[PDB]
C-alpha cells in the first residue's frame, strides 16, 4: 500500500502459516438457498434475504509484532503465497437426492448446474467493493447492504461504472454478489482472482489437488501487509443450481474454501 | 509510427501511471439496449439507434512534455485492464425468461458477445466490414459509405475504400467496423467474438494481471499531441425477458490502469 | 511432520511398483445398477449398488537414530479401457427418433487419483444430510451417530481415512485440504445431464510427487497408499431409459528412492 | 525445395515487408453463398456452384532480386501477421436471422461447422484430394478430384495418392474435396482448424500483437520461387440462418497477412 | 526396452525417413460403416462385421542393417521424432451430401458429428492391447479378434481390467476399437497418444498443420527400436457419425492418418 517498505526480517520464527475455511453465504448457512423467485413484470423486484447469495469474508488475528505502535519502524505480516481449494467438489457426484429426473422421469436427478462463479481473495485489509447490479430498482431485505448514494437513492447508473457506490467487505453474508464487484481502482493490499460462467444449464467444470500454490507478491515483490495484525480472507463459490424433482424450482448451491496462506515479518517506516 | 525512436529517458519523473473508465454503448448508457428488432423479410433493415451496440472511446490528456535538449513523447509500456460488475450477472430473479417452463429462475445474460480493448498513441483504425450491406444506421450513427455516399455489396468482405478513424465515443458500431489490421502501427488492439443463440458467458477478474504493450522492437505506443487514445467493447451477451421473450444487449464497463514512460524522437 | 535428511543414492536404492485399482460404482464389474430418485418427502434411502466409491489399496514395499522410509518421486498414471465408450450397438437410448445408434456413456463424471505415504485424508461434505447409506458404506457421522445439516458445508467434525476399498462413497468425502501432507492427489468434475467424457491416453506422460521442497511422499510402515475414482459418465438403457454409473480402470507406475529420516 | 541453402544475406533493402488480403470465396463474392441444397436420397448429389465454398489464393509479385553482377538470392517469408477481418460484423440480431424464443427474440448470429486456415509459401499450396461423396458432381468452372480418366471412385473418401493437385486458382478448389497435402508442401507453411456441428457458436479472436515464425526445424522459410509469395485462405466463419424461408447460407470472411521476408543466397 | 542400448551411430546414411498412411477401418474400406444397429434389450448383441471399427496398422520394412545376426554387438533403427497428420479434415465442410436437414428440413444437412476417437502409434515392435469392452456378452462375427480367456470364455471381468484379456495389434482391420485399448503395463518399445470425446451431437475439432513434431524419446533419450528391421504403425480416426436424411440412420466415418518417421541407426548388445 501506501505505507515505505524496508527489509524483509528473516530467521526462526519470522515466517508462520495460517489454516482457515470460508463456508459459502448462498442466503442459508447448509450450502443451498430457498427458491429462486421471479417477480412478474411490472411488479417490484424483491427477492428473499434467504435467496440471495453473498461474499463469504473473514478477519484471522495473526500474531502481535509491535508492542509500542509508536516506535519508528514497524513489522507487518507480509502474505506470500496460498494454496486454495473449493471442499466437496465430489459432493456433486449425486443423482439421487431428489433431482429433477432426465430421460422423460426414468433416468436419474441432475447433478447441480447452471450460472457459477468461483472467487477469493487474500488481503491485508477488507476487500475494496465497486457497486454494479442488473437491475438498480432491486430491494435487498435488511441486514444485506446494496449500493446507495449518500442520501439513500440507487440510480440507473448503477447497472455500469459509477465511482459513487463503494464499499469494503467488512462483514460475512451481507454484500450481494449480483451488485458488488472487487473494485479494480482500489485493493492495492489486497489480491483476488474470479471466474464467472453463465447459461441456464451450464455444466460446472471444478478440480481440486494440494500441488498448486498462487504467488501474492506483486512487481515489486511485495505482498500484501495485514493492518492491525489482521488476515483478510473472501469467498465466492456458487457451484450452480439445484434442479428439484416434480416443484421444478431452482437452489443455489454453494460450496466451502479451504486457505493455507504462508507470510513471513516485514519492515515499514512509520 | 513513422517517428525515429531513440533511447529511453530515465530519471525522476520519466514514469506516469493513468486510471481510467469506459462505460459501454450498447445503445443506450445505463448498460442495456431498447429491444433487438428484426424486420421481416423484404423490409427495409433499419433498426432503432437504441439497439445498436458501439465501440466506448476516450483520449486521455497527459501532461505536457516539451514545453522544457531532446524530444519526449510518453510510450505507453503496460495495461492492467478489467472488466467492472462481471459479478452482476449472477442474478436469476431481476424479471429474466424463467428456466424449467416457468418454475425454475430467470435466465442469467447469454447468447453472441463480444470483449475488446485497444490503448494507442492515436486514434484507433477501423476497417469497414458488415453482415448486410443495405443496413440503415440512424444519425448520429456511422457506418461504412463510399465518398459518393453509398454503400454497395463490397462491405460485406474487405474493401479497402471503407476506413474510418474511432474519434469519437458511442458513434462506430461494432457490427460494421474492426480493428484496421493493415493500420494500427501505433495502436494494440485484442478482441474475442463467440457466437450462438444461448452461449454462457465465460469472464475472469483480477487484480493479480498485466498486458505489455511493447512491441518485438520493445516499442510501445507514443502519444502523439500528449493523449492517450483507450476503446472498449464489452456486450456480454443479450438479457432474455420473461413473459415479452424479447432480448436487450447488455454491456460492461472497461478499467484501464496504464504505465508510461518519457521517450526520445527526432523527428 | 518428519525431519527429511539426504537421498542415499546408490546401489539398490530405487524400485518402481505397478497397480491397477479396478472402479468401484456399486458393483465390480464397471456399471452400478440403475440410479434411483426418492420421490419428495421420501426418506432417501439408495441401493448399496448404486453408490459409486473410492478404490483404494496398501501395495507392501521391501523391509536407530537415523531411518530409511521409501520415498515416491513420480508416478505414470493411465485411465484403462477409454476405448470401451466408442460402443453405439449395445442396448444404449438410441438417437434421432430411435433409428440411430445408442447413447455413448455420457452425464457427470469423476476423474481422480491420489499417491501417498499413509491414508488419504478425507473431509465430510455431501449434497443431503439426511442421505441413509447401507450397510457396509461410511458416511460422515459425528461421535453419536447424527449427521446435522453442517455435513451440506465443511464442519471438522467430519473427518475419515481411506482405509478400506468400495466403502467411502465418492458424494460424501473429498480429499481435505487441511491435511494430506504426505500425499498428492489430483480430482477433476464435470457435471451436466448429457455432458460429453473427454479422456486421452498415452505412455509418454509422467507427474512428479515431489512438493515445493523437492520432498515426495514418505511411505510409513514401508507401505504405498493408492486411491482412484474414475466415474466416466451414465450409460443411459434403450426402452427402460434408466441410467447407471459406468466406472474405469487405473494403471499406477510410482518410482520411488530410499530416504533418510531422523528418529 | 531442392535448391541447396546457403547463407542469410544481410545489409541495406535485405528486407521487406508485404501487406495483403484475401477475401472470402464461399461461392458468391460478396461473403454468402447462395442457399446450402440437399438432394433428395437416391438423387444426384449436383450442388449448385454458388454454395459450394473454395479456397481463396493469390500471388503477390516481389521485388526481382539477380539483376546485380555482384550467390543467387531469393526471398525468405521469415515471420507473418495474420488477422480474420470482420468478426465483429457477426454481433448482429437484427440483419434476418432466424429468430430465438418461438420469433419474439432477436435475429441468430452466424453459428454452425465452421474452418478457419492460411498459408504461406514459395510456391504454389500442395492438395490431396479427400471428399465425403465420391459421386458429388462439382460445376464447371470448379475442380474436384478425378483420376486421368475422368472418373472419381469410393478410394476419394478415404487417402488415394492418385487424387493430387496444385491451388493454382482462386475461387476454384472446393474445401470440401481438397485438404493440404501433408507428404509435399516441404515449401509452404499451412495452418487449420475445422469444429463440426449444427449449431456451433464460432470462437473467433483479434490482435495486431500476434506473429507466426515460418522458418522449419533448419531455420529455414518458404522460399519465394520465380519472385512470388503463395497466400492461401480458407474462412467459412458458419452458416446464417434465414428467418421464415429456414434456409441456410455459408458465410466467409478475408484474411489480412503482412509477411515480413529477407534476402537468402542459394546455389544451383 | 529390453536390450542393453550403446552408442548412437553417426555417419553418411546414419539417419532415414519414412512416410506412410493408413486408411481408417471402420468397417468398410471407403471410410463409412453400415449402419449401426442396436439389438432389442434381451436379444443377443451381434453387430455386423461392417459396423465395427477397427485399428488400422501397417508394419513398414526399413533397410537391413546386419549382414550376420550373430555379431556381438547389432545395429537397430531408432524412431526419433514423427510428424502425423490426419488427411481430410476439410471433407466435413459438406451441408450437401444428404445429411439430416437442420431447422425443419428447410436448413442444410448435419455435417459429422457425435462420439469420436483420434489416436495413433509408432513403435518398434505389435502394439500391446489390453482387453476392457462396455458389454461381456457382445459377439465380434469372424474375422474380428475380441477378449476371450484361453478356454474362449469371456466373462464380466472383461468390462474392468483383468490381466488375463492381453493381445498384439498384429493385423489391421481385426481389433475393434470398443474392447481393446493401448496396454499401459507394456508398450516400453512403443509410443502411443488417444483422445476420445464422447455425446450424441458433440461437434468434432481437429486441427492440421505441417509445421508439428513429436519426439518419440523416452526418460532416458531412447527411442522405439525396430526389431527386425521393421516399423509399427497404428492408426484409430472415427470422426465421428453420419446422420443420413429421412432414414434418421447413423454411420461411423473414419479419416487417414499421415506419418513423417525420422530413425538413426542404434547400437545394441547381443
Ligand atoms: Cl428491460
Ligand atoms: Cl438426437
Ligand atoms: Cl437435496
Ligand atoms: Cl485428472
Ligand atoms: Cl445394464
Ligand atoms: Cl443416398
Ligand atoms: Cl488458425
Ligand atoms: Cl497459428
Ligand atoms: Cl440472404
Ligand atoms: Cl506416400
Ligand atoms: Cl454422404
Ligand atoms: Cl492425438
Ligand atoms: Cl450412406
Amino acid at each position: 500500500g501506501g505505507i515505505e517498505v524496508l527489509d524483509v526480517k528473516t530467521g526462526p520464527d519470522s515466517t508462520t502459516t495460517i489454516e482457515a475455511y470460508l463456508n459459502p453465504r448462498v442466503g442459508q448457512n447448509w450450502g443451498f438457498s430457498t427458491e429462486i423467485t421471479v417477480a412478474s413484470n411490472g411488479y417490484n423486484d424483491a427477492p428473499h434475504l434467504t435467496e440471495i447469495p453473498c461474499y463469504s469474508s473473514a478477519r484471522i488475528s495473526l500474531p502481535l509484532l509491535n508492542e509500542d505502535i509508536t516506535s519508528p519502524t514497524l513489522l507487518m505480516w507480509e502474505a506470500v503465497s496460498v494454496k486454495t481449494e473449493v471442499v466437496g467438489i465430489s459432493s456433486m457426484l449425486n443423482m439421487h437426492s431428489y433431482g429433477l429426473r432426465a430421460f422423460g422421469g426414468y433416468g436419474g436427478g441432475y447433478t447441480i448446474e447452471g450460472s457459477h462463479i468461483h472467487f477469493f481473495s487474500v488481503g491485508g485489509e477488507p476487500l475494496d467493493l465497486q457497486g454494479l447490479m442488473q437491475n438498480h430498482s432491486t430491494q435487498y431485505p435488511s441486514p444485506l447492504v446494496g449500493p446507495k448514494k449518500p442520501d439513500g437513492t440507487t440510480d440507473d447508473s448503477a447497472q455500469v461504472l459509477n465511482p459513487i457506490y463503494k464499499a469494503k467487505l467488512d462483514k460475512d453474508a451481507t454484500y450481494p454478489i449480483e451488485c458488488w464487484c472487487p473494485d479494480p481502482s482500489r485493493n492495492e493490499n489486497s489480491r483476488y482472482f474470479g471466474s464467472y460462467t453463465g447459461g441456464v444449464e451450464t455444466p460446472p467444470v471444478l478440480s481440486f489437488t494440494n500441488t498448486s500454490t498462487t504467488i501474492l507478491l506483486d512487481e515489486n515483490g511485495v505482498g500484501p501487509l495485514c493492518k492491525g495484525d489482521g488476515l483478510y480472507l473472501s469467498s465466492a463459490d456458487v457451484a450452480g443450481t439445484f434442479v428439484q424433482q416434480t416443484s421444478q424450482k431452482q437452489y443455489w448451491r454453494g460450496l466451502p474454501r479451504y486457505f493455507n496462506i504462508t507470510l513471513r515479518k516485514r519492515a515499514v517506516k512509520n
